[PDB]
């Protein structure tokens, strides 16, 4: 009974990947969620705060403190859902690899990184089909030169690990010759399997 219901699961999950187009198959491996206590995703999170900080120091490059924070702000001393960290390990992971390529290109300030919540974080305004994947909104903004601004949008467009599409890019004055461009994403989870114990 609760065997079939796994293979019924199972079956579900190998139909949902395999109706995949095959270039998403470097994406996929990401996608797995790693068994994370709040307390796990916490400490996490201020590891990589930790490092990005550092990290910046060592560029040259400015960093605001929300922005430090990687979307996850709200998790800074209140830990998150139980039901929700691993998702949110997951969509911390793909940030802190977004924002450090994005360190590599030349960039000279770090200025926003704005996470919407998602469904998992908030119960509250919530057995049939699944997507094959879910995006999880995201925006960035940033200050550099032209020659950075390129290089972060092939850094982008580049990533194997995680999959980010850009919906808009705005440019305005700036917060060689600066300019702030503010970048709307989202990145893209695929579909896993679930299986209560």
């Amino acid at each position: 009974s609760s065997n079939e219901e796994l293979e019924k699961e199972l079956n579900r999950y190998a139909k949902a990947v395999g109706s995949l187009e095959t270039a998403y198959k470097p994406f996929l491996a990401s996608s797995a969620l790693v068994p994370t206590t709040p307390t796990a995703f916490q400490n996490e999170l201020k590891t990589f705060r930790d490092s990005l900080i550092s990290s910046c120091k060592k560029k040259n490059i400015l960093i605001t403190d929300t922005s430090s924070w990687l979307g996850f702000q709200v998790y800074s001393t209140q830990a998150p859902s139980v039901q929700a960290a691993s998702t949110l390990g997951f969509e911390l992971k793909a940030i802190n690899s977004l924002v450090n390529k994005l360190a590599e290109c030349g960039l000279s300030k770090f200025i926003k990184v704005y996470r919407p919540q998602l469904p998992i974080e908030t119960p509250a305004n919530n057995e049939a089909d699944q997507a094959p994947w879910t995006p999880m909104p995201l925006e960035i903004a940033f200050q550099g030169d032209r020659e950075s601004v390129l290089k972060a949008m092939n850094a982008i467009t580049g990533m194997q690990d995680y999959l980010f599409t850009v919906n808009s890019i705005r440019i305005r004055n700036e917060r060689k010759e600066q300019v702030f461009v503010q970048v709307s994403l989202n990145l893209v989870h695929f579909n896993q399997p679930k299986a209560q114990e």
